[PDB]
């Protein structure tokens, strides 16, 4: 459970998945956005970087299995419930979409034009992207005589819970040692 | 009973500085937010603020809406102070004002950009002042369906050239006050 | 005297004539360049900002008459004489560029043999010009007109020959009563 | 360690970092000069260094010149350490790039199989070249001219395998027996 390996990977993930990430966290969150375009650009950047991860990462990474034993990312949006001037009820509605690698690979990407991604920011509490990545620590392949395999449970949160006109973008990564699943490491062929 | 949350007033002001101040770095330069040292950057900053107001519906991430100004109309007021024309020039200062309605900004091309008002003579310019009202709702602390209180933001952007040193100091002031919502529409909402 | 007006103007001049000036000085010098392209771009930027000063400045400025009652900027270069590669012989070449020379379309000065620098033997390039400015806060109260003459100098120092050129901006302000002189935008 | 004009050695090394490290901010990131988090950035930074060496003549503001290697032929060496795919489990490949190879249009070297890196088993890439420089502040009087030989080395360090490559720039200056090579003028 090498803290350095867990930590060094997280920094690299912030640079890969957070559009415009300056290199240092802004406060408790990694960065923020103040406009609808920047919010959409940041959400779509994270998704497109996951899709193309194979040709981006400089690590010994691979896609990981999710709760259903499938590879892909989940996108959740929490909105205040609407009704029939201020058309909002305090009841929160949670919508989710699972995007498989085939869905992202499709040309044109039909997911971008979905009604799910037409956000209503005036009643939006947050958007949460979540995906799993499997990585190997090669500094222990020769030491242990069996590679230290890690499972990263990555989560990107676009928190708009303040409703102050700024969205705080958080990047969480939970690493856990695991056994090898014989999953393909991006670079190897 | 005090009902204004300082955090909500201040968090919104930070966001307005990002929306209306062109190139705003994220932190204030000194007592003023940012400065400009050329005529182009000065015009670009003036025009950026007006165009951001115009397109606010598609920019803001808050629960905002346009607010009725001092005289009950919708829109933003631009003002310029300048030493009156003379042989190199009390009441030596001349104050010209211009009220731009939502329809004036919506014309494509906005005819306001080509106005003689916006042809500034920087050698005798004291300052330019942009002023507009925004209404906002704190959803985190309403906890009620009807009777939502709204923060009335009395926003002002000042382009101070009173020093005449070659630098224009850009200030952003925002005065929040709790008020009745009074039937004004929240940008992303529909029925 | 009004130090604030002298210093506030120097800050503005650094933003107007120093290409890419970040807003704060780098060390004792304002900024530096590490390539020939950046060095040429910085020299030409200063000159072109002088030429177009009328449509750039936010102050109450005007061009200043040089020591010999002339309008324009002077550009001086210091190159080593053809050495090995006397103590040391340096070739100090100068060019005076009048406002009519800068106004000529196309600018023939850019294509001059003067501006074909040999950086391996270049000690420095120095751009110098005069600007006259008025402090309108001295006319706000009484009717006494306080005028200033700025003796501006931009120096591209390659005297170390270490691969970096240090760019210094000096400005000497002197209170000299104006004589109904031309100010940008006045009619 | 004699005739230690430390200022000249260090002033040149700063300028080298600006010429050969792509996007170098002006100050080192930590113990290394800068880092890269994507394969495209890693390739752009590698190729930027090589292309700046190729065009050094039209870039440098110093009194520089190319330096000869043990080969007695001017050029840069690129080395890559990879884990053997499958006592030594590391594989070291090295190439030399002549100035004629860099000068040919189109540069055929960019499209070579040597430059198709497998980042999952890559430990590091190392560009290494020699540059000769003269300190003109010691020839002024026509007495004793000091010639320096800079043994520059850029390292793209992926030994952590954490997804970030640390870029180190080294420069070893030595006063040598001045063999007055073309000083780009």
């Amino acid at each position: 459970l090498v803290v350095a390996f867990k930590e060094d990977n997280t920094v690299a993930f912030k640079h890969l998945f957070l559009k415009g990430y300056s290199g240092t966290d802004e406060d408790d969150y990694s960065c923020s956005v103040y406009t609808q375009e920047d919010a959409y650009e940041s959400i779509f950047f994270a998704i497109n970087q996951y899709h193309q991860l194979k040709d981006i990462t400089l690590g010994t990474l691979g896609y990981g299995e999710n709760e259903d034993n499938r590879i892909g990312l989940k996108v959740c949006k929490q909105h205040y419930k609407k009704g029939t001037t201020l058309n909002i009820d305090n009841d929160v509605e949670l919508d989710c979409v699972q995007l498989d690698l085939q869905d992202l690979s499709k040309k044109p990407p039909d997911w971008k034009n979905s009604s799910f991604f037409r956000l209503e920011f005036y009643r939006l509490l947050q958007v949460e992207i979540s995906f799993h990545l499997k990585g190997i620590d090669l500094q222990t392949i020769h030491s242990r005589e069996l590679p230290d395999c890690y499972v990263f449970q990555n989560t990107i949160i676009f928190d708009n819970k303040a409703h102050s006109g700024k969205i705080k973008i958080y990047f969480d990564s939970d690493a856990k040692i695991e056994e090898c699943k014989d999953l393909n490491i991006f670079g190897s062929t």
